[PDB]
């Protein structure tokens, strides 16, 4: 009459040996209600995934409640069963025919154990069950050496009639005390891909964000193992961790890894699936799920799509479910206990849509930022996935990996998986079309397939609120020695002299203004400084912050400034400030005025900042208002205009690297002498049509002639009159 | 007590012989629930299709699940029973009266078997059941000569008293070992239209989109037939395929043909019919159907009208049916398994209504897009439609079909079927009203009826995003030789110099500007490019993109840009920019500014487009954005002014082909010299008005008179002024 509906997996206590494979502690009332012999096989429905983990069953001692059961540590580890997943119970399966090979695998080991074997097979098949997808057994004590070792029995040659039963449990039959079928020791293979078991994600599988990953691991590890120190402190641990960022970064992988690696209680929710039309039933279900959550002392609660389940009160009062469930959740979330052990983490797509009451300092004062992967993160992801499918399928040098990673600038791990999948699919289809069903191993993976995948992938993440501009070394950029010394000085002052600035009292001017021709000295200088400094740098455009909605630009500027503070002491930079700055001559809407006032308050409004230094670049000198041109802010000015000879030589030799200089015969000096009146963008375009004039003559060319350079020099006018030079000079002298 | 409602169909396994006609695996409880003899006939409700498929029934072995049923591949083929349709149970009907003919048809072959017949009557009539619409049996082994044949028993002359049953099942009676009347083998007729049984759609039913249907078949067959290679790769092969295009292109028949071309299980939905007033009922049904589809390895999932089921999250937050179903379906789609053998098919008319999060590259990056068929595809579909009922019903020359296809430019396959139906009904009514119920075989189908139906169809809205201009070749366009050289160089550079650009790093300027009079050389050039280059051509009109709705134009621009990018690297042309460029004057709305900044960011902003080429045509270059024309981008400029003497002479020669030049006596050069200030548009206009004046004198004429030409010329002003030419020249000087 009990009619059980859901079951929860539980750890096996007391260790020892016991059954260890077929514990199955279910109350006898459930067994009687299912008209199934207790001394027979059991089932693990776990919602779908046919095979149902046919394992033998036993009985409890009236000490395990019907709501929670156990299904053996090794079985749940092999099946990737998280501790506390939803479970059902159905009719058992018929007996298997026989077992064929049962071959050891020796996972995470180099094998060659010789005397350390001491008849492993006796312990392997001395226990009932032993399912073929694997079995993890601790080493316990094995002569001198201690240590630990794992075994894998995936490889076999047993065929079962029902194709749906992918688990196809195998029986055990050995003769011994304390002849098999053609021995058991045969090579040290890992889990086979013929059955394609679900690979359990490990620590090495995730990475690329070690700075945040280690912090999250510590923040979830120190309360779950050492609560006595926090209780003695009296401040109580924070019970909530908030995760947010661009979609596709894979925030669920971290929680999945820390759930499958840890042996504590793990439960997950589908979001609004529990929520129904009724209110009392949903409230009762919530109380029941939290009751089952905290009834076990070690537990971790995972919530998905908090923004959807907790809509903002002010944003939209749509109806149905609203902020009263949010309030009751907050009330029950403020009072678990003084010490406590249950820790709940939160992952959301966007933070603004989430109710600000949720992320109060008393509950979520720690913030985890998961941004778009950087170049190093892309290196790590490519390397880890290459190591994941090994070099057997294909081999590729590190040069191609670094080139394809340098091509990627705003790509994400989801995008990288899309590229690899499309490359594999294109390789398969090309092989089928051309080679007429040739062996797939020989075809492998080549660079042109990856290039084609890059061409036709068309990712849906072209618009990003945060831009990670690719980094370039100092060789590409050609600058001036005084300019380089100044840039290095103003990037080394706030990061090294901050310790002595306390006793000095000067701190930093924190004001940098950049003005010059639009040809160059606007983005490459920032790229070089970011590359050399090694600090996190973000790029934001002028028109990008502007939006049709009134107040949207204010939220964007406030949130990017908040990210600037949250991303450690670094350097912030604006691509073009000549849009919001004009307010009187350029008229414009009041949104520009509000943004200007907000940024003025943020930089010099009854506050002070020692970590971040604002850098502004403008196209015109006179477009800035008099409010910005005030002593104490942006006092320093850099000419960064018509650079001297050595910068031109550097940029010309960088652009001429592809071409041959010795064969041309030019000394690379007269070109710079005649080009001294040009700018970077027009120099780049000029060398472009010079190459074009070289190429269309007789198609492919590896040599460029002087006549082509002479023709291209007069093709484009200088486009520069000394009016702007005089204006820049008169703007410089008045400062 | 269980009260079953709906059943499912499954193939009979183990092959062999068994029964092959009346398996009907039914559990004993259902047998007792029908209060009828188990050794008697049963029925298949199949939600309609009166007759209810009266077939004999038997029992299962308690292993076969009660929910599903098996009713033999012959009956599935005869009744078009898709693998997974709803099924209903009902009491048996009246006993079969008698059998009359049972004659073999032997379709898809030339018949004339004789030698290897070996008494087919024995095999056909030794099986219990045998329903008269037809028996489909595999060849198995027939002496030496392997291969396979198909037999159809659609022809018969038996009538049953109840007209509700359209199947009128019969019995078998024969004498032999290892009596009917008038033998069995007779004639070679195809499927009879008297009963008009539904026919199974095949690959030959759809044509003209071979490159699309083959790609779809591959994308549904390699991931399903051989998942072992993908499992070995371990790249999580995609499970879903998206079908998109304009309404009426005929995607539903593609889904039906791919569903019935394979014996695997298929799920079919009826749109929002699954939605119920209970919030939990919908999600419960979704998880139930997902689980039942997953626990059978061979399965295909069909999604119809995802736009209605899944609306935009950020656009329509109506309530109840919201993104919660999207979240739960994504959760189900995430981790059902590793290898799998199930694929999902999703089709919708409007990709815009699809939620942006649902359009992601992580595991749904692959796209299958079908557009408006061209003249070749239309001709192929028309000739296939004619061949469907062959020359017996109607006769038409291939030139008539080609002319009809040429006339059809923007039509769709649904419109083509409407044209065919209109022609048929117009012919029927005309023959009836003309000859007082004469036989329909005399009139047949003529080109006049097709033309009348084409005139009377009156298409509602022939507006699309992929405009298909009429094909125009080289001789139809007259222009200067310099422009021809420039266009040849511009089309030759990308395709035959991409490798050189990659080696040199120059890439391409990807900027083409066309400024000139709006008469000619603006759309005629695009029409010429549409055919002479051989590359896919796209034309977007300025007034067309503008609309009353705010933001719809932006969405259309985004959609067309991503479609052009994803389709293939090709030259894209935009017709007229005068409706959006003048934003600095007249107080233009913010939408135009957003469009301009979006195109500026997507053309040359933190990314490059090495495949496609940006081509823009303008009338007034002074109204373009100041921040749009900069050195290094869109640098190429074409004068493309008024046509010269040669171009005007070519236009006159092309337009004069209708009349006779010898009779008129004009040299086709003096008129061009006199008409020097007229661009191509008003040149063809004056030619048309001269022809009008020529034909108003004595109706049809064979030549144009000089007096008529001079009267037409003197009645229309030149419309040109030296000031605009001087302005164009001085603007070209600065470029
Ligand atoms: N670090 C990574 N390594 C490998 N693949 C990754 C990584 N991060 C993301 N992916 C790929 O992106 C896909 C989607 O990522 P995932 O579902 O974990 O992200 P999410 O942001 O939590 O999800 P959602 O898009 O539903 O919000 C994964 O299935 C995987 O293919
Ligand atoms: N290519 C074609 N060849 C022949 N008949 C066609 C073709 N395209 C459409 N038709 C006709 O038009 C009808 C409409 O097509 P159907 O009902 O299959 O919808 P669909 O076009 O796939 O759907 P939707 O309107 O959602 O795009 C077909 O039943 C058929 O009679």
């Amino acid at each position: 009459f009990k009619l059980p509906a859901e079951f929860i997996t539980r750890p096996h206590p007391s260790k020892d040996h016991g059954k260890e494979t077929c514990t199955a502690y279910i109350h006898p009332n459930v067994l009687s209600s299912l008209e199934i012999n207790p001394g027979s096989f059991c089932t693990v429905g776990k919602i779908g995934e046919n095979g149902i983990l046919v394992i033998a069953r036993a009985g409890d001692e009236e000490v395990h409640p019907v709501n929670v059961i156990t299904l053996s540590t090794t079985i749940r580890s092999v099946g990737n069963l998280i501790l506390g997943d939803r479970l059902e119970l159905k009719k058992a399966q018929v007996q298997p025919p026989y077992a064929t090979k049962v071959t050891v695998g020796s996972l995470q080991g180099y094998n060659i154990l010789e005397c350390m074997e001491e008849k492993v097979i006796q312990k392997l098949l001395d226990d009932s069950g032993v399912i073929m997808p694997g079995m993890i057994f601790q080493n316990l004590k094995t002569k001198a050496g201690d240590e630990s070792i794992d075994v894998v029995i995936t490889d076999a040659s047993d065929d079962s009639l029902p194709d749906v039963s992918q688990l196809d449990l195998n029986m055990d039959d050995m003769y011994g005390g304390l002849g098999s079928t053609h021995i058991t020791f045969s090579k040290e293979t890992q889990a086979n891909r013929k059955y394609n078991l679900p690979e359990p994600l490990s620590y090495a599988a995730v990475g690329g964000l070690d700075k945040e990953i280690e912090s999250l691991k510590s923040a979830i590890e120190i309360p779950l193992h050492q609560p006595t120190l926090f209780s003695s402190f009296g401040v109580s641990p924070p019970r909530g961790i908030l995760l947010h960022g661009p979609p596709g970064t894979g925030k669920t992988m971290l929680l999945r890894v820390v759930a499958n690696t840890s042996n504590a209680h793990v439960l997950t929710i589908n979001g609004p699936s529990i929520v129904s039309k009724y209110l009392g039933e949903t409230e009762a279900a919530l109380r029941d799920i939290f009751n089952e959550a905290r009834k076990y002392q070690p537990s971790i609660i995972f919530i998905d799509e908090i923004d959807s389940i907790a809509p903002n009160r002010a944003n939209d009062d749509s109806g149905e479910v609203e902020s009263r469930v949010v309030a009751t959740l907050l009330t029950l979330m403020d009072g678990m206990g003084a010490a406590g052990k249950v820790v709940v983490i939160a992952a959301t797509n966007r933070p603004n849509s989430v109710d600000p009451a949720l992320r109060r300092p008393g509950r979520f004062d720690q913030e985890v930022e998961i941004g778009i992967p950087d170049v190093d993160a892309r290196f790590d992801i490519l390397t880890k996935q290459f190591s994941r499918m090994s070099s057997d399928r294909h081999v590729l040098d590190s040069e191609a990996i670094k080139y394809i990673a340098s091509k990627t600038h705003g790509y994400v791990g989801a995008d990288l998986t899309a590229l690899c999948r499309e490359s594999v699919m294109k390789t398969i289809q090309r092989g089928l079309g051309t080679d007429a069903n040739i062996d797939k191993f020989s075809l492998k993976v080549t660079l042109k397939d990856v290039e084609s995948a890059m061409v036709d992938i068309r990712p849906s993440a072209m618009r990003e609120i945060f831009l990670e501009m690719p980094k370039v070394y100092w060789s590409d950029i050609g600058g001036q020695e005084e300019l380089k010394t100044k840039m290095k000085e103003m990037i080394q002052l706030p990061l090294e002299a901050s310790e002595t600035f306390a006793r000095l009292g000067i701190s930093a001017p924190k004001g940098v203004l950049l003005y010059g021709p639009p040809g160059c000295s606007k983005t490459l200088t920032a790229k070089a400084l970011a590359t050399e400094s090694g600090i996190n740098f973000l790029a934001v455009k002028g028109p990008e912050i502007f939006n049709k909605y009134v107040g949207e630009s204010e939220r964007a500027i406030r949130e990017i400034f908040r990210k600037a503070r949250s991303a450690a002491p670094s350097i912030i930079f604006f691509d073009e400030i000549d849009a919001l700055s004009p307010d009187r001559d350029g008229s414009s809407t009041s949104a520009a005025n509000h943004v200007l006032t907000s940024l003025l308050n943020e930089i010099d409004g009854v506050e002070e900042l020692k970590g971040v230094v604002i850098v502004a670049a403008t196209n015109r000198p006179d477009e800035i208002d008099a409010a910005l041109l005030r002593p104490g802010r942006l006092d320093r000015h850099i000419y960064v205009g018509p650079p001297d000879v050595n910068a031109r030589l550097e940029i010309l030799k960088k652009c001429t690297k592809k071409f041959n200089t010795e064969e041309s015969g030019v000394d690379l000096h007269e070109l710079a002498d005649r080009t001294e009146g040009y700018s970077g963008a027009e120099v780049v375009l000029l060398c472009q049509e010079a190459g074009l004039a070289a190429i269309m003559e007789d198609l492919d060319v590896a040599k460029v002639e002087l006549r082509h350079f002479e023709k291209a020099f007069k093709g484009i006018a200088r486009g520069i009159t000394p009016e702007m030079l005089s204006y820049y000079e008169e703007f410089a002298l008045r400062s």
